[PDB]
């Protein structure tokens, strides 16, 4: 738009292009996202305008919504790097546990806040977790999945990742809960520790089976109601549960106990963000500053 000088393209998102731009009136650098056609649904207009209100230090702020000339642009506060880049940079040494613990703790604060307002992300992944020089980490694109249903292929045909998707979603459950975000967070948590994706599926069935091989094929004992799920099939291979010590070495007992609670099959059993902040694993959390070169 006119009130903004595009400085550069930051990337090819799920919904559209993302540019770093300078607001000519405030002079502030901002993240400008062009979204996605019949003349923009008023329902999406209302969903988004509600997000303008839930502000938290661990949530990327939605500064403005520009629906000019039947087009939609969302203006978000700008952050320099995402967790995905940072992990690729700390591949050799790994991210230090104190930083891992600080980031998970902040993430859970942002989640607890949104969840208390009944707002889900539904599409958590490293790429939408943004970090700054002072040791902060913020959740980006919160609530947009609800406003604009998460696509299979992005506008540039990029296949959207299934890696962090909760099993109830993969089994065709249509009424997701806040528990889906906890599952995603547990997957990212494991990835930060081992420096390898936990369940890197390349199809919905492959993703489902990767989950089954590790956590064991679910049944009516661990997940009551599972066999009645829309896409559940009695013909699923029956796999045994692997030991967490083998799944996430060298995570200590507290971290492994926490992860196991975030990875419970049954959504009603899965630990809540608010409950997780009180877990012993956070007893010694601090706020270290990351080693990020811009």
């Amino acid at each position: 738009m006119e009130n903004f000088q595009k400085v550069e393209k930051i990337g090819e998102g799920t919904y559209g292009v993302v540019y770093k731009a300078r607001n000519k009136l405030t002079g502030e650098v901002v993240a400008l996202k062009k979204i996605r056609t019949e003349g923009v649904p008023s329902t999406a207009i209302r969903e988004i305008s509600l997000l303008k209100e839930l502000n938290h230090p661990n949530i990327v702020k939605l500064l403005d919504v520009i629906h000019t000339e039947n087009k939609l642009y969302l203006v978000f506060e700008f952050l320099h790097q995402d967790l995905k880049k940072f992990m690729d940079a700390s591949a050799l040494t790994g991210i230090p546990l104190p930083l891992i613990k600080s980031y998970l703790f902040q993430l859970l604060q942002g989640l607890a806040f949104c969840h208390s307002h009944r707002v889900l992300h539904r599409d958590l992944k490293p790429q939408n977790l943004l970090i700054n020089t002072e040791g902060a980490i913020k959740l980006a694109d919160f609530g947009l999945a609800r406003a604009f249903g998460v696509p299979v292929r992005t506008y540039t045909h990029e296949v959207v990742t299934l890696w962090y998707r909760a099993p109830e979603i993969l089994l065709g459950c249509k009424y997701y809960s806040t528990a889906v975000d906890i599952w995603s967070l547990g997957c990212i948590f494991a990835e930060m520790v081992t420096r390898r994706a936990l369940f890197p599926g390349d199809s919905e069935i492959d993703q489902l089976f990767r989950i089954f091989r590790t956590l064991g094929t679910p049944d009516e004992v661990v997940w009551p109601g599972v066999t009645s799920m829309p896409d559940y099939k009695p013909s699923f291979p029956k796999w045994a549960r692997q030991d967490f010590s083998k799944v996430v070495p060298p995570l200590d007992e507290d971290g492994r106990s926490l992860l196991s609670q975030m990875l419970h099959y049954d959504p009603n059993k899965r630990i809540s963000a608010k409950a997780a902040l009180a877990h012993p694993f956070f007893q010694d959390v601090t706020k270290p500053v990351p080693h990020l070169r811009l």
